């Protein structure tokens, strides 16, 4: 299900609600479909195979 956030343009960082709900920034990859295309956007990190996953 991954977690529900929002990325940043800046330094591609995605910042998601643990299941603690507090803060939690994240780099993003770079590729074509996981990558922060714009600022506050859509990200799911997926914390079960620890694989994120940016807008």
């Amino acid at each position: 299900a991954k977690y529900t956030g929002k990325c940043t343009k800046s330094k591609n960082e995605c910042k998601y609600k643990n299941d603690a709900g507090k803060d939690t920034f994240i780099k993003c990859p770079k590729f074509d479909n996981k990558k922060c295309t714009k600022d506050n956007n859509k990200c799911t990190v997926d914390t079960y195979n620890n694989a994120v996953d940016c807008d």
